[PDB]
């Protein structure tokens, strides 16, 4: 107290727990001091951030270096979360998962390096994770039976016959498979291969699926053995708990058991390149749109020098923002009015994942012919801003940008934090300095005012100069992913031939051993926990006040250390629209303060916003009521930011967009539209979980129906229909008619965040905004498959539960947790074999199962029912109740921004009242409660379903008469 108080106390030379202290610098604009230390025997790096804020999150770092496209390090990681030698109960991970007030809770594999993050607002669970993963990392017990699990094994349809034919499987085989699913990350990843084909920057380490079934135990030890030892690990901590406690336990609990080494992980330089090269691959078609020739990507890449030398690569990243970003940026003049492309390519700008940076720039969507086109209008345009550079206003924009990037605040905060520094720690670099961001805008004002042409420069030498350019052209394949099953099945047949019958007989006989792992009921009571007597039993109450003002507009004003923000959002029902223009209210929402205002034309408007504000965006939200089915809420949420000083100048902008937006650009419209379809069309894969949920509930709930209308595949299939018609006028006829019942205060209501010392001022702003506006069932059951040209699938089944307001609601909320937790959980992901896949309950009460990437169809309904049974049957313990309660908890009590407290009144008109009576509700859920509330609502014939599936074609599903498909 304070956390940078205390921390700067700390004097160089303090010998420490085996540590010394190195450097403490405090960063003031991040409001925090970070401290830095090492292990004095083997010389581990360690760094700690120290700042007040709650949520203290951990992670390390090791650097990892494959040689190959197996994906060793990333099926490494997925091992080691399974077990080691303190806590060799079988899978810690989701176990722990279970087990925590956690805030965000996984890890990733880069391209070059290996982070296990998490982050808790409990002291003491802190430490139990802390002594898990270090443990996990640095002794895992490495069984030949997890070797299979998690990475590449051979086993037949059913793990009881040896008839059966063997065929590939493993969590990572399948989410590899999905990786390059996608074609926007086919296009990354092969550049990252091409433009650095020198060394371990050119394989693929997440891993080919053509490449893993050649790793062996034997090489995936080895590689654990090499590189996982402490003189390669990387250290990083933020948040505000006692940092010599965890000094105490990581020196007594780990690196005593190791002496210094030297890790030969040093990654050389990239040889430079005398001439460009130029190649030509091919990807995956389109979902599911039309013109099989108008689906051309081609980029142009560069390479930028080492970002070692931290200052010049945020000059560059600088640079690359004022090349790419916003419809006045020069590539944008040229490209995207061009009428060539459909908006820029994949990796926009500056990318610096990898050692090396590379810029990318490039389109989707064109007709190959005109790659030569787009190259030349590339470099025309590179000389045109080499002779005359760039406006200031813009530059003064994009410093207004990162400056807001620099003050806001996040709910994962941390986790930027260590994504943002993993690289540049990792490659040596030093991690303070890129901290350093005021210092970075103070030399880069300096270096601006004193050359008007730096940038010009700049550009000249590492885009005109660099001989090491490297052009990409791109086009999909219709039969790309057939090839892929055809060389899969071929490497499969040889590897079955290859093995000898007592080594099938081992194969059936570790297949038999790993179903009955995946069997048992296994304890965890050497596992330390929590119990719901550990939860504090209130929470801190929000503040709020209701004004009433001009003269019936209740405006909420919230008093919050939000560091000179100010965060504005209002929302309008939509009780009086005709019902037959809804479909097309989302792109009213996406676009409306996209379109230009009054004097000022699409790029003015765009200069202004993004030189005064951080970021407007309309996005349309449903509130369903509280306690009734067919009662719920309908409008649309406009959101903001700015800086105090600049408030007055944005609420103006707010104004005459709200009077007098330019609805006349259709041209620029069109290509917005087409832009944004691009973007929905490509976007599928990632968020299939919740279209699935969307479509599966459209036919069961009024609230459903309005969210399927706006935000399903009903929307974005609309949208593409849209984005194909030659004329729009008739469209543009119907703009007008929203706005005319849209933007007025005829039924309107605002919400306020300010700092306290700011609200007086903001309260004539709003008024002068307010007064600146004008004053004038039935349930059925639907079974929808859409044909997906995808490898994987997705599933989703909805049951009609009941809203927030009935007691047994915390009763649902539990079940549901639990049967992800103790059914799903087990049989989907590690025996089905899909990543992901689950049970959540929305806000909404509508009780939802869902399929993320699942290799099989029938088993999972299959394995519903009997999840259903199984919750029926009550075979399940009261621990389980209590790490339910504990999960849920973890859950609701997820820390909330300074920008977002308390949003959920706002919108849903939920008082600390309720929640609290359900916080009591949830300490006090019972056992008869849960099995009551699942005979009433879980069992067959009470309710009423609902069943969707997006993915490849099922011969099964297409002979069921009682399925519909779409």
């Amino acid at each position: 107290a304070a956390a940078c108080e205390r921390a700067l106390q700390y004097k160089l030379g303090d010998k420490i727990h085996g540590f010394t202290v190195n450097q403490v610098t405090s960063v003031p604009e991040l409001f925090l001091t970070a401290v830095k230390l090492t292990h004095d025997d083997t010389g581990a790096r360690y760094l700690h951030l120290a700042r007040e804020d709650t949520n203290n999150l951990f992670s390390v770092q090791f650097r990892t270096t494959p040689m190959d496209s197996t994906g060793v390090p990333h099926i490494l990681e997925h091992t080691v979360l399974c077990g080691s030698q303190k806590y060799p109960c079988r899978d810690p991970f989701f176990k722990m998962l279970n087990r925590s007030l956690s805030t965000f809770m996984n890890a990733f594999t880069a391209s070059d390096y290996t982070l296990y993050p998490f982050s808790t607002q409990n002291p003491k669970d802190f430490q139990n994770l802390l002594s898990v993963y270090l443990d996990a990392t640095f002794f895992p017990c490495l069984r030949e039976l997890d070797f299979w699990q998690e990475g590449w094994r051979l086993e037949h349809e059913n793990p009881s016959d040896p008839q059966t034919p063997l065929v590939f499987k493993g969590v990572v085989f399948n989410e590899m498979k999905g990786a390059f699913t996608d074609n926007e990350r086919i296009f990354s990843q092969h550049l990252q291969n091409r433009l650095l084909p020198d060394h371990t920057y050119s394989v693929v380490s997440g891993g080919d699926p053509l490449c893993i079934p050649e790793l062996t135990w034997e090489q995936l030890k080895q590689f654990h053995a090499t590189h996982y030892h402490p003189s390669n690990a990387r250290f990083f901590t933020y948040g505000n708990f006692p940092l010599e406690q965890h000094l105490k336990q990581i020196h007594e609990e780990a690196l005593s058991k190791f002496q210094k080494i030297e890790p030969s992980t040093v990654v050389p330089a990239q040889t430079p390149w005398d001439k460009p090269r130029e190649f030509q691959i091919t990807c995956g078609p389109d979902s599911f749109a039309t013109d099989p020739s108008k689906q051309t990507t081609v980029s142009v890449s560069f390479l930028l020098p080492d970002i070692t030398d931290t200052f010049e690569a945020f000059t560059l990243s600088l640079l690359s923002s004022l090349l790419t970003s916003g419809p006045n940026s020069p590539f944008y003049k040229a490209l995207i009015e061009s009428g060539l492309g459909t908006d820029f390519s994949p990796d926009v700008g500056y990318n610096g994942y990898t050692r090396e940076a590379y810029f990318s720039v490039g389109l989707q969507g064109i007709v190959e012919k005109d790659i030569e086109t787009v190259r030349s209008l590339i470099d025309r345009t590179i000389d045109e801003v080499v002779e005359k550079g760039f406006e200031d206003d813009r530059i003064e924009a994009l410093l207004h940008k990162i400056e807001i990037q620099m003050k806001h605040q996040s709910t994962s905060f941390g986790l930027m934090l260590t994504s943002y520094i993993a690289s540049c720690w990792n490659h040596d670099g030093d991690p303070v300095e890129l901290l350093k961001l005021g210092n970075q805008l103070a030399k880069f004002r300096q270096c601006l005012q004193e050359n008007p042409k730096f940038l010009q420069e700049k550009v000249k030498q590492y885009f005109k100069n660099n001989q090491h350019k490297l052009t990409l052209s791109m086009r999909p394949d219709d039969k790309y992913h057939e090839k892929q099953a055809q060389v899969e099945a071929t490497k499969l047949k040889q590897k079955v031939e290859a093995l000898s019958p007592g080594d099938r007989q081992q194969i059936y006989e570790k297949g038999l051993e790993l179903r009955s792992q995946q069997s048992k009921p296994q304890d965890a009571s050497c596992l330390p926990a929590l119990k719901v007597s550990d939860i504090e039993p209130t929470i801190p109450v929000t503040e709020l006040d209701v004004v009433l003002t001009a003269g019936d507009i209740p405006v909420q004003y919230c008093a919050q250390p939000t560091n000179g923000m100010v965060y504005f959002r209002a929302f309008s029902s939509l009780n009086t629209l005709p019902e037959e223009l809804r479909p097309y209210v989302p792109l009213f929402c996406s676009v409306l303060t996209k379109l230009g205002c009054g004097l000022l034309d699409y790029r003015e408007q765009a200069q202004q916003i993004e030189l005064k504000t951080g970021g407007m965006s309309a996005s349309p939200h449903v509130l369903p009521d509280d306690s009734h089915m067919d009662t719920y809420e309908q409008g649309v949420l406009f959101s903001s930011l700015c800086l105090d000083r600049n408030l007055p100048d944005m609420m103006q902008l707010w104004s005459e967009i709200f009077n007098n937006p330019c609805f006349e650009e259709e041209e620029h419209f069109k290509v917005l539209v087409k832009m944004t379809a691009q973007e929905l069309a490509n976007g599928i894969p990632d968020s299939g979980h919740l279209y699935a949920s969307i479509r599966a509930g459209r036919t069961l709930t009024p609230a459903g129906d309005l969210q399927e209308t706006f935000s399903g595949m009903d929307q974005v299939r609309l949208m593409k229909r849209i984005a194909e018609m030659t004329d729009i006028k008739p469209i543009l006829r119907k703009l007008p008619r929203i706005k005319k019942h849209l933007l007025n205060g005829d039924n309107m209501r605002c919400s306020v965040n300010a700092t306290p010392q700011q609200m007086p001022q903001t309260e004539k702003a709003v008024e002068d905004f307010l007064r600146s506006i004008g004053r004038s069932f039935k349930p059925w059951q639907m079974k929808t498959h859409f044909l997906m040209p995808f490898p994987v699938n997705y599933v989703g089944e909805c049951i009609r539960t009941v809203p927030y307001t009935d007691p047994d609601h915390a009763s649902l909320k539990i079940l549901a947790r639990l049967m992800t937790a103790k059914f799903l959980h087990t049989e989907i992901r590690e025996k089905g074999g899909a990543y992901g896949g689950g049970a959540k309950l929305s806000h909404n009460g509508i009780f939802t199962l869902y399929s993320y990437r699942d290799p099989n169809t029938i088993e999972t309904l299959q394995s519903f029912g009997k999840a259903v049974d199984w919750a029926k049957s009550g075979k399940f313990t009261q621990q389980d109740i209590d790490e339910a309660k504990l999960s849920v908890f973890s859950t609701v009590d997820a820390p909330v921004a300074p920008s977002d407290k308390g949003m959920d009144h706002f919108l849903y008109g939920l008082s600390d009242e309720m929640k609290q009576a359900h916080r009591e509700q949830l300490f006090a859920v019972s056992h008869d409660k849960l099995l009551a509330v699942s005979d009433r609502y879980l069992g067959t014939g009470k309710s009423t379903h609902g069943l969707a599936i997006l993915g490849p074609e099922n011969p099964k599903i297409a002979k069921d008469p009682s399925w519909i498909i779409r």
